């Protein structure tokens, strides 16, 4: 599944609704750290909707649990990111992610 | 895992060699039967090749126990195939998917 750790607090009341729009920064990286990718490098936040298969499981129910302005870790199981697969040439098969996730608005 | 069932027999002895192209036709379906993609339709072979991450870990693990002109049916559980997440609006979160492969030649 996936377990989410916090960095620092959000307003503990404003959740994301499927049907939102969340802007987030975030950076990706293996269980030891190094990073495969990061919004923050692109000076570009990203944006996707709750309920639509527009992320990764793992995203889906851990942005869940954040409320605005909170800046949390992410650890994600394998079966709730790319499986026993990967993602070609980037995540090798049987991999836990980690994302730093910062939820920026919700529109 | 995968699980594979020979519904035509192959060579019995050219097997799919990393670095060699596969050529194959396949139907993918959920448990149930219902069909979401074929080669078939199209009248056009897919080709891959195995180790390079070009294909979901049931394929890879799969079509190397086939041999050349052999019709075999693969299921293949959620971790070695989408996961929890599925594919965006065509395969569910959790699906064990199903596909009808037929291994036509090796180049
Ligand atoms: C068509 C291009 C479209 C690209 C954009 C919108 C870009 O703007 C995004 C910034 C994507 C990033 O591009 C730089 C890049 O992000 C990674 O680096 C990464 O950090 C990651 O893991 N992320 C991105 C941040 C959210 C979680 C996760 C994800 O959910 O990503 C999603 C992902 C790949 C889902 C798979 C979909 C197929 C399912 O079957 C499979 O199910 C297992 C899951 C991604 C958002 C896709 O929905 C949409 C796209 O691919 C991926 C390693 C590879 C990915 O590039 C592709
Ligand atoms: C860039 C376009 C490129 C498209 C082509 C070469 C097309 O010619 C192929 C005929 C693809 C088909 O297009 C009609 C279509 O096939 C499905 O319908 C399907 O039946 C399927 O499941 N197949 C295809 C046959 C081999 C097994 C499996 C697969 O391995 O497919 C691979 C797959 C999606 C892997 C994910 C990669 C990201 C990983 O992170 C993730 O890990 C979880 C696994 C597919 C071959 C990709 O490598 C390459 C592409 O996507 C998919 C449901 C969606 C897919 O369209 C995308």
């Amino acid at each position: 599944g996936v377990q989410v750790e916090t960095i620092s607090p959000g307003d503990g009341r404003t959740f994301p609704k499927r049907g939102q729009t969340c802007v987030v920064h975030y950076t990706g990286m293996l269980e030891d750290g190094k990073k495969f990718d990061s919004s923050r490098d692109r000076n570009k936040p990203f944006k996707f909707m709750l309920g639509k298969q527009e992320v990764i499981r793992g995203w889906e129910e851990g942005v869940a649990q954040m409320s605005v302005g909170q800046r949390a870790k992410l650890t994600i199981s394998p079966d709730y990111a790319y499986g026993a697969t990967g993602h070609p040439g980037i995540i090798p098969p049987h991999a836990t992610l980690v994302f730093d996730v910062e939820l920026l608005k919700l529109e």
